[PDB]
């Protein structure tokens, strides 16, 4: 049996946190600790206490995991016989190359401080470069979310965004594979776009949906601004314009790790299998 510790990251729907219950447990979830740390004895220390007599882990560390993507961890850990331990990622960030070194969950899997990073993690070309990716679980092209009656966009080539108005407020989020697509395809738009993107998805979302408004336009994974419209009552929010983009989610690993092909083995039995289908209606809420 291995023990593998998993860094995630919070990102609706694919994982969500809440406190603990009454009792420090998570029924319904998965124990994880949000340590805010980069540092692998830091955690290892963390994690031998909470497993031990005399758990004296901080309590304001301790959180319940859920979400399509804990659900898929809890699959395949009882498929290949692993358990785990589940950390979030310090930095809030996917991962990008900066000052140097990638951040992020891509960061934690190269220094050897997580094992594995489950969560909505885009597999693109720069990160294949340092860090496998098994067979993707789900897939996305990137979206723009704006508010209905407000920006109109044909997507991602829009003049409004290559050729901005003063004032026309844009972003994405930072150290993610849409900030890496925008710095790769389109450097004067990201450059334009810097003062804009935000530390996080909910960020940008807030900025355009809540009053007063600080964006115009939000570009982000279509998956997860989907979700967002899915749940907006008011229905004051749309996705606009036509795919660009498009990514699979995978689970990350050290680079020529033997536990990729098992990993994407099973992803491969899951979807040939409806499972996800399964999770997607469950956790976007089909039905």
């Amino acid at each position: 049996k291995l023990h593998l510790r998993v860094v995630t990251l919070i990102e609706h729907p694919f994982v969500f946190t809440r406190e603990v219950d009454d009792e420090g447990l998570c029924p319904a979830g998965q124990l994880c600790l949000d340590p805010m740390t980069n540092d692998s004895s830091m955690l290892d220390r963390l994690f031998s206490s909470l497993h031990s007599s005399n758990d004296t882990v901080p309590i304001k560390f301790k959180k319940c995991c859920y979400g399509y993507c804990i659900d898929l961890l809890e699959q395949l850990a009882e498929d290949m016989n692993f358990d785990f331990d589940l950390y979030i990622v310090g930095d809030g960030k996917y991962g990008a190359w900066k000052n140097g070194h990638w951040t992020g969950l891509v960061g934690d899997l190269l220094s050897g401080t997580a094992n594995m990073a489950v969560t909505s993690f885009s597999i693109n070309t720069a990160r294949s470069q340092v860090i496998d990716f098994t067979s993707p679980f789900f897939s996305t092209s990137l979206g723009i979310l704006v508010r209905t009656r407000g920006t109109e966009l044909s997507g991602i080539h829009d003049p409004k965004l290559h050729h901005p108005s003063q004032g026309f407020r844009f972003g994405t989020v930072r150290e993610s594979s849409a900030e890496d697509y925008v710095r790769q395809s389109f450097p004067e738009m990201h450059e334009y776009m810097r003062r804009y993107n935000v530390p996080a998805t909910p960020d940008g979302v807030q900025y355009l949906k809540n009053d007063p408004e600080k964006l115009d336009a939000f570009i982000m994974d279509k998956a997860l601004l989907d979700y967002e419209v899915s749940i907006d009552a008011d229905c004051k929010l749309l996705t606009v314009g036509k795919p660009f983009a498009i990514e699979g989610y995978g689970i990350g690993l050290p680079p020529n790790s033997p536990l990729t092909s098992n990993i994407s083995e099973l992803i491969s039995q899951y979807k040939s299998h409806g499972f996800m289908d399964v999770l997607h209606d469950k956790w976007y809420k089909v039905v």
